[PDB]
Order: structure tokens, then sequence, then C-alpha cells
């Protein structure tokens, strides 16, 4: 709505430069453009260039042609999201363990607007595999890309995005009760977390697994599983394994599950 224009103050580069890039932080460059196709598209075409992207962190006001999970969009208007991309150097890491980096990121953007809500309301965690959960909305899409050497991990925040303007099962911060989100903070807190939890997933630490099952919506329900292909999968999350995978327990027969679209039931 256009009520929701004047909560939506610009970004300050300027000013997360000076917080995120410096000593004792990883990152290396950041920028903020006004508007761009997908910016894991292009953290992806400088990759391909040539460009060492790692510690490479880049933010859109706006993405007109936002990417999903296999092939889908996102959706998204002005000043509305924290949109942005990172570039993590991957090949020092066994393959295996690549599918643990796109959790690492969801953990990074709960706890990065967790406190923000007045109090935890039903359905507050991590869906399985890419989800930012609350009160059932999808607050938060997370899509890894490679590129070798390289991952680009891709975040979409609804900070004041209303759920008419990208997606019924959306919701917000602003939706949540948040009065006046500042982006400028939750990007800085973001990305600190982010930082926190792929230097752990480089180092296999197993505060990483654990702290994802303490936060895990999936895990103990009943879910549809929709697999790549179309068909559909019923069982009960059981537990994530050393790979990322989502374990099924389907009547008493384990199902392990690299990728998927998860709906939790009744
Ligand atoms: N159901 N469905 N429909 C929409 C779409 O089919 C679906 C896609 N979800 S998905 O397959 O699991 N994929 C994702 O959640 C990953 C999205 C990553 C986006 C980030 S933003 C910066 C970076 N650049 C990119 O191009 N992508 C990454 O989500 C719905 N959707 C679209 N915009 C949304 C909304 N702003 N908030 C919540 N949900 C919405």
């Amino acid at each position: 709505v256009t009520d929701r224009d004047r909560l939506r103050p610009p970004l300050d580069e300027r000013s997360l430069r000076d917080q995120l890039i410096g000593a004792g932080s990883g990152w290396r460059q950041l920028d903020v453009v006004a508007q761009t196709g997908s910016t894991n598209a292009d953290l992806l075409a400088r990759a391909a260039s040539g460009a060492d992207i790692d510690g490479v962190v880049l933010i859109a006001e706006h993405q007109t042609a936002g990417r999903g999970r296999h092939g889908r969009g996102w959706a998204a208007t002005a000043r509305a999201q924290i949109i942005l991309s990172v570039g993590v150097r991957v090949v020092d890491v066994p393959v295996q363990a690549w599918g643990w980096l796109s959790l690492a990121a969801g953990l990074a953007v709960l706890d990065s607007v967790a406190p923000l809500i007045a109090v935890p309301p039903a359905e507050t965690g991590l869906k399985w595999p890419n989800d930012v959960l609350a009160r059932g909305g999808k607050l938060a899409g997370i899509l890894a890309e490679v590129a070798q050497p390289f991952v680009v991990l891709g975040v979409g925040l609804n900070v004041t995005q209303a759920p008419e303007e990208v997606d019924p099962d959306a919701t917000s911060l602003l939706d949540l009760g948040v009065a006046a989100p500042d982006r400028n903070r939750i990007a800085s807190r973001l990305l600190r977390e982010l930082e926190a939890r792929i230097i752990q997933w480089r180092n296999a630490n197993p505060q990483l697994a654990a702290d994802y099952r303490a936060r895990s919506l999936t895990i103990g329900s009943r879910v549809r599983v929709e697999l790549p292909g179309g068909q559909d999968v019923v069982g009960i999350a059981r537990d994530i394994d050393d790979q990322g995978r989502l374990c099924l327990d389907v009547g008493g027969r384990t199902v392990v599950v690299s990728a998927g679209d998860v709906v939790h039931l009744r």
C-alpha cells in the first residue's frame, strides 16, 4: 500500500560498509544497487568472468526478475525487503557438505530477526530446506546456486512487504507486529550472523547442526514432501543427516530426501 512506502526509507550503503568491512570482518566488498534483475544472477555473472566473489556482498533495493528454487520466481517491490546475495568459496570443503551451507543461511536469517517479534507466535522457525516461517507465513526464502569454486547464497527477507504484493502465503516483519523495522540494523545483524554460520559450516562445527534442529519446524511434524518430478511423499520428518538431507519416516521405512517442497500437515 501507499502508506507502507513511508515505512520504507532507502538503505545506507556508506554506513553498512563502515560496520561490515574492516578488521574482524570477513566481508571484503559491499554494494547497494537501486535495482537489478537478480542479485544471484549478478554475482554468478561476476564469478563466470573471473572475479573473486568470496566475501562479496550485493544488496538490491528492488529486484525485478527474482529467482526461486527449481525454476520458480521471487516477487518484490522497492525497499520492501532485504534483497542480497553473498559469495562463498566452497572448493576447499567436501562436496557432500555443501547442502548444509543453505541450511546455515536460513539459521542466520532467523536469528537476525527473531528478537524483533514481540512474542513467539506458533510456527516461528525453519522449514526444510530454505524457509524461514513465522505464524505459518513465509518470512524469507534462501537460494544457493553453484559457480565453482563459489556458491552464491541469496536471501529474500520480507521486511514491510505486504503479502498482497507478492504471495498469499507470505508474511513480513511489519505484518508480524514490528512497527518500524530498520533495514539498516537488520541487514547488519543478518550479515554478521551469516558470517559466523559460514565459518561454522566451513569448519564442520557440530553447533551448526544442533542450532538448526533447535529451530526446525519440520522435524517431528507430519509432512507431505513434493519431490522433483511431481511425486508426493507423506510421512513424518525425523532428522537432518550429515549432508543436510531430510530424513523421513514412512510407516517404518526411512526415506532420505535431498530436495523438495515441504508442507506441514495438521
Ligand atoms: N509458493 N509460491 N509462490 C512464490 C514462489 O513460487 C515461491 C518460491 N519459493 S522457493 O521455491 O522455495 N524459493 C525460495 O524461497 C528462494 C527465493 C530466493 C530469493 C533471493 S532474493 C535475492 C536472491 N536473488 C534471487 O533472484 N533470489 C535470491 O515462493 C513464493 N514467493 C514469491 N515471492 C515471495 C515473497 N516475496 N515472499 C514469500 N513468498 C514468495
